[PDB]
DNA sequence: CTATGGGACGATAAAGGTATAAATTCTCTATAATGGGAGCTGCTCTGGCCGAAGCCCG
């Protein structure tokens, strides 16, 4: 599940709202499990 | 008796003619048609720049 593309967060507007984990992230998006780099928190992927 | 300038020579390349096919641009067609559309929206700050609105003020 990814952030970025059409009508989607760029890496330039990034900030830190979405690139931070959440209680609501419990259990729907895994909250350890995002690509270190540029794109950080932009890109995540589903919980099992 | 010999080397060198002088002049004759001539085979051909350029110059002009001179058409000639290519080729490459130019001009037309007449029912009616009479304001476009993708444009992002989730930076962040700093810095400067005009322009307006208070703020003294004599």
């Amino acid at each position: 599940v990814s952030a970025l593309g059409p009508g989607g967060l760029t890496r330039e507007r990034a900030g830190f709202e979405v690139r931070d984990v959440h209680p609501t992230h419990y259990g729907r998006v895994c909250p350890i499990e995002t690509p270190e780099g540029p794109n950080i928190g932009l890109i995540n992927s589903l919980a099992t």
